[PDB]
């Protein structure tokens, strides 16, 4: 239980060596993104590159809680898939959301359409991430959110694991630390392997994988690495297109097959379409609908996408609704165990409790990708003064840890909290479940008191964990 | 040879795809250097990164000439070692140079010192690069220069092989091009292997490899990659120090063992000290002498360094001079075949001939590593003011056949018509009379606009490439 070496007390010249070695590792192993300060770095590969904002050395996370997260991965895969099949559940839970939130209404309209066409679909898959904080008071592993769409950092997470293991190999003796207590990580390989197996189930060897990307994508290297895996290891072609280009170059062939710029597609992997910002026009919504109407295997489908909304995570947490969707009683227990307080803005008991104690609460709109949440002051002010746009959640307060934060080649000391993202990969075919796996991790670390922790936004860093 | 697809005639859209793919590959695989426009990028790893200026698709090079270069690698390895053993030849050849060139004179003083000491060292190594152009009129592979010290681009050359192989696999069908005609390239792995095996010959498992580096090094990643290989694959520690840090933290232990900052060193690998710019003060000269006096295996030693001066390359080319150093008559013929016209400035048939026809000639001072030489107008002017000339040699200007290139530089591409220069690495390691490594070890290619005097890749004049065997 003796805590870990305090990372603010390392000799300055020892520390300068660790930092330099991290920067070098990062560069050799493409722990890199486009730098936000170099105008074309989110368009033109090869230019204006910078290492990922990172945490030099892992913070502690207990092995018991790591095991709880691991175990929950195939459980949440299953849950997501079971809730996605209840189209009525989704449409009803989101019924008032629909009127407060025009983005969610748009998502809903594509889903209603799919409902009203009722195709026999039986292959259909997930690449998801369940993200957790350990609340200090309670000492419990709690889910922050479920990410069912364009989950990031499978390669970043696995390259962080490489980095921490290489720094601990070299420097571990001086610190009380062993590389083998940073969990093994296969996330990027697992991600490509799910895409390959899905492509294999559709079973047309001349089809390709369509990757749907954003117009600016500083984190493009991670998507290029997955396509390089598909190509080199799995021998499967990828093509990358924005939703605009899919509207422009896309059609459904008479046999129901998606073709884009003349290339048949059997799998559509989304690295985009999770924000209203990806839908400047009707052009992008048409592309989205066009692909949903295809026999291409979507990752994810519109129903999966809806499952990942914060409004559904809230509904699921209501008394006996988990039990509509799971019958394994040991799983309901495990699930129930990682749920934090979650409430609709119609539970006005808890709205009172929140206006009164805004530091104790998070307020989340139906969005993905950070920015968006509301805390403390701005939360009371918003709550006083469209309620179906929000949920309310119990504020979680992990135990802080000393960190060295490396950001643009410079390091500082801070006191942080981390958030462990446990990837799940899932594939089935009929009744036949082909992949239902915990598939590695990522962890996001931020200054303990910062509201936002988005890495690419400048608020957070990537990390690993050191098992305790 | 069936001519290669003309790379200026590719459709705009196909071509934009190939460029985009090349930029993406370069990133994933650390074909990257610090960007000269970002002030910190030659000292702070991780920041201000940019892909290497590159040629998108390889130019033709005949397999016959590629074979010649290959062959000649263990030949030159042997030559350079045999010439380095003749301390008299080196000192005598450079005797006029000494007075014309303060940098060469300092190199000579260290070597003079090691001649007196006369310590007998049975373990010698080299990691070197012989660079060639095929002169068009006469279809002959001719050596531009011999590089015996801090030869760059073993990692860049192999990654360029990887890039062109990957672009040809995807796009070769559209172009009539096959990835297999880009030769296989193991140059960085061979580099690390020669360093590990030398470290093994010295045979002290707690000793490290000292890498001597420059204060600003935008091409640092290639050094980092070799030390990563040494650590991960060969389990050998490296430390990196500039010459001034070696003078500040280095000493010879009573047993003759170099120790730097408390760490015993059994191998010294130079990525620096081949330019006067690396010696701002007596610190760096003292560091250089300190290391030479040590028992550590130098890569290279002071004698190998001298061998690689353009004066010796010119001396070796003098009739019967080679014949002192090579016994094998088939090797003398091979060697003499790649020698271009080479002349001391004391030959004034050739000084007149050069002054009338300066475009036919290159003038080279005793430097390494870029942007040093003199051609056409500046050559006739410098040659006419010389009536200390010991600083220069004169060489036949070689004119390869040009090829269409796409040149990719900071994320933008342009057409140009280029020439290439094939650098064939050799690795060499002996212990007494036992030759442990004497190998052709991969390659690099430097390509430049046909008419540019300079073709330094990092200085912004040249691009890296491969060759397509035809
Ligand atoms: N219940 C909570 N307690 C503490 N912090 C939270 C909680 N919910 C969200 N956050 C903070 O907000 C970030 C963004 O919230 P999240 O629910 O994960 O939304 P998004 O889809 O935008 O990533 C989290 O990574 C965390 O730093
Ligand atoms: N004999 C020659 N004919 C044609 N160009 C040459 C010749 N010698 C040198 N050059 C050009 O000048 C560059 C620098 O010359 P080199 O002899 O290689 O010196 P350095 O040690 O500085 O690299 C070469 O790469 C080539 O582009
Ligand atoms: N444009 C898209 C970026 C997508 C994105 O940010 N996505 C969310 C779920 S949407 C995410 O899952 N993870 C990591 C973010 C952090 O911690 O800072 C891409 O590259 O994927
Ligand atoms: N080539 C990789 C390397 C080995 C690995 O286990 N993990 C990789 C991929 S996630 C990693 O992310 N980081 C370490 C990077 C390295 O040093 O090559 C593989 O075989 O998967
Ligand atoms: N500090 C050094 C740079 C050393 C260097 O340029 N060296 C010469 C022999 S000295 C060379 O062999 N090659 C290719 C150079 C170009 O075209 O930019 C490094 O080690 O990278
Ligand atoms: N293979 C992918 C692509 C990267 C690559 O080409 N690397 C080169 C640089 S040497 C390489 O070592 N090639 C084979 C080595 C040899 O033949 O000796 C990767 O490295 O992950
Ligand atoms: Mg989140
Ligand atoms: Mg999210
Ligand atoms: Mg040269
Ligand atoms: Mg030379
Ligand atoms: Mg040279």
């Amino acid at each position: 239980a003796p805590p870990l070496f305090d990372y603010h007390r390392i000799d300055q010249k020892l520390l300068q060596n660790i930092v330099y070695d991290a920067l070098v590792w990062s560069t050799l192993n493409c722990l890199l993104v486009g730098d936000k300060s170099v105008q074309r770095s989110g368009r033109v590969p090869g230019v204006g590159l910078v290492h990922l904002p990172l945490s030099l050395l892992p913070g502690p996370f207990p092995e018991s809680h790591w095991k709880q997260g691991c175990e929950l991965a195939p459980i949440f895969n299953e849950l997501v898939d079971r809730v996605s099949l209840d189209g009525k559940f989704l449409q009803e839970s989101l019924s008032r959301t629909k009127n407060a939130d025009e983005f969610t209404s748009r998502l809903l309209d594509i889903h209603s359409k799919m409902l009203q066409i009722n195709k026999k679909e039986d292959i259909r898959m997930g690449i998801v991430r369940s993200d957790y904080m350990i609340d200090e008071k309670t000492k419990s592993l709690l889910q922050i959110e479920m990410n069912t769409i364009s989950t990031s950092f499978a390669l970043i997470g696995c390259l962080m694991t490489g980095l921490h293991k290489s720094l601990l190999s070299q420097y571990g003796k001086f610190l009380g630390l062993n590389s083998n207590r940073v969990p093994a990580n296969n996330a990027v390989d697992q991600s490509a392997e799910a895409l390959a197996k899905a492509w294999s189930e559709y079973n047309n060897p001349r089809a390709a994988i369509l990757v749907v990307v954003q117009v600016e994508e500083r984190n493009m290297y991670e998507q290029h690495y997955i396509s390089a895996l598909l190509r080199e290891k799995h021998h499967i072609r990828s093509i990358r297109k924005t939703l605009t280009e899919i509207d422009q170059e896309g059609k459904i062939l008479p046999d129901g097959t998606l073709s884009v710029d003349g290339q048949a597609i059997s799998v559509v992997y989304f690295r985009a379409g999770y924000t209203p910002k990806d839908y400047p026009s009707e052009s992008e919504w048409r592309a989205r609908l066009l692909m949903e109407q295809s026999s291409a295997i979507k990752c994810p489908t519109i129903s999966y996408h809806l499952v990942g909304t914060k409004k559904i995570q809230q509904e699921l947490a209501k008394p006996g609704v988990l039990e509509r969707f799971v019958e394994n009683k040991d799983h309901i227990a495990k699930l129930r165990a990682c749920f934090a307080g979650l409430w609709s803005l119609e539970d006005s008991d808890i709205v009172k409790k929140a206006i009164e104690n805004p530091e104790l609460f998070v307020m989340k709109p139906q969005r993905e990708g950070g920015g968006n949440n509301i805390y403390g002051d701005e939360l009371r002010e918003t709550l006083l003064k469209e309620d179906a746009a929000y949920i309310l959640m119990q504020r979680i307060f992990p135990a802080t840890s000393p960190a060295i934060l490396v950001r643009d080649g410079n390091w500082d000391t801070g006191h942080v909290i981390s958030e462990a993202g446990i990837f799940g990969t899932y594939l089935r075919n009929k009744d036949k479940i082909i992949i239902n796996n915990e598939s590695g991790y990522m962890v996001r670390t931020k200054i303990s008191s910062s509201y936002e922790g988005g890495v690419l936004p400048g608020f957070g860093v990537v990390d690993t964990v050191y098992l305790t």
